[PDB]
């Protein structure tokens, strides 16, 4: 049953984070590396569960061509390595039934949202910002979501990004993104 797989995620690769920028799930990935929404801006510094924890590094994550994904890959400073979840991550974008979004923030403590079908939507304007590589489900998200992890069937596929009040939007997550093969 897919809630053991979001229960899993949820303990052992998703951190409650606080940024200038206000409150965010993060979701470690390995090692001491994990994924935030860049509108997150992570600085020097960043609140981990409450304590501070100095990030070692930054990337704001482009297509081929610079367009913006809407993600931010840090490096933290932390004593213990993340669980490798890459092989939950898919290689290639694909539609999915059945999501559940796992966030965890002040705003919105441990909760599990199912939030149905989740399908490529591609092109976003986001702040003015072009986007790529978007998804879409059909869910009213909200305040206090951002970051919240996008899983399926053993699978984690996005990070929630925005809303319009109807729909959620999530930043897609593939496997090379974590890898410098692909
Ligand atoms: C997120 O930052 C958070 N802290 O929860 C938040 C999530 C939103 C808020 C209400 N419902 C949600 O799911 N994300 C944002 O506020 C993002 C952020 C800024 C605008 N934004 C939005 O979601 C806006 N709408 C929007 O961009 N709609 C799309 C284009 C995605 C359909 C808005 C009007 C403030 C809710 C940026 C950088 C995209
Ligand atoms: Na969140």
């Amino acid at each position: 049953p897919s809630l053991d797989f979001a229960l899993s995620l949820l303990r052992r690769n998703i951190r409650q984070v606080q940024t200038d920028q206000g409150h965010f799930t993060m979701l470690g990935v390995r090692d001491h590396l994990a994924v935030l929404p860049r509108h997150s801006q992570p600085g020097k510094t960043i609140w981990v569960e409450h304590k501070l924890v100095r990030i070692v590094d930054a990337v704001e994550l482009v297509d081929e061509q610079g367009v913006n994904l809407e993600l931010t890959l840090v490096t933290l400073d932390t004593n213990e390595k993340f669980r490798d979840i890459t092989r939950f991550i898919p290689e290639t974008i694909s539609p999915a039934s059945d999501a559940t979004l796992v966030i965890n923030t002040e705003h919105m403590p441990s909760m599990f949202v199912p939030v149905g079908d989740v399908v490529q939507y591609g092109f976003l304007n986001l702040s003015g910002k072009p986007t790529h590589r978007t998804m879409m489900y059909n869910f009213p998200t909200k305040a206090g979501q951002c970051g919240g992890v996008v899983t399926a069937v053993g699978k984690v596929i996005g990070i929630h990004i925005g809303g319009n009040g109807r729909q959620g939007f999530c930043a897609a997550l593939k496997r090379g993104y974590f890898c410098s093969e692909q």
